[PDB]
């Protein structure tokens, strides 16, 4: 009896919470508890293998062969000997398979005020089709996007790139404006608005 939880790498945007990702592993409804916080996006905690469930979950989920979304899955290591009773609500956010009723905690509700940042817009472009260069999209984000503070193309998200656009509403406008008129497949170039630091 030691550490044996499969961590799922993905939770990137905000609409992509563990509730949806948990459903993927929930296929067996065996994760005793799921924790989401220090994962810093792109990471999640699924507890069920305890060594055995990973045999079913680790093998059944791994080698899944991604064909639309590149997701990474890792297995907690920790070779030393750690005891339980030390990870069920002391890390920050801990959810238990299913959901907690409105009578689990006392008066719910939290407070705000915690460092205000400027509303900026960072979007990443997914693999581009063999025909349109980066200059074509980069120009769209400016004249069709709205406000382009700068764009950096590199291997970041794997052959992907990110662009900064102060006005966030403008960043989304590029998706509609840059690709306002498509044909169907929409090509392989993907435009998504992401919120980084600031």
């Amino acid at each position: 009896m030691g550490n044996s939880v499969l961590l799922v790498s993905n939770l990137n945007p905000e609409r992509v919470t563990p509730q949806s990702l948990f459903i993927l592993f929930g296929v067996y409804g065996d994760v005793q508890r799921v924790k989401i916080l220090f994962n810093k996006k792109e990471n999640a905690l699924v507890q069920m293998a305890d060594g055995n469930q990973a045999q079913l979950a680790m093998s059944h989920l791994n080698g899944h062969k991604l064909h639309g979304k590149p997701i990474r899955i890792t297995l907690s290591k920790h070779q030393n000997v750690q005891l339980p009773r030390e990870g069920q609500e002391d890390q920050g956010l801990t959810k238990d398979y299913g959901n907690s009723p409105l009578h689990r905690f006392k008066k719910p509700g939290s407070k705000n005020f915690q460092n205000i940042f400027p509303p900026s817009a960072t979007l990443h472009l997914s693999n581009i089709p063999p025909s349109v260069s980066e200059e074509d999209l980069k120009v769209l984000f400016s004249s069709n996007g709205g406000v382009v503070k700068g764009f950096k193309f590199f291997q970041k998200d794997r052959k992907m790139a990110l662009i900064q656009m102060g006005s966030v509403e403008e960043a989304v406008q590029a998706l509609i404006d840059l690709h306002n008129h498509d044909l169907g497949e929409n090509h392989h170039l993907r435009v998504s608005f992401s919120k980084s630091t600031i």
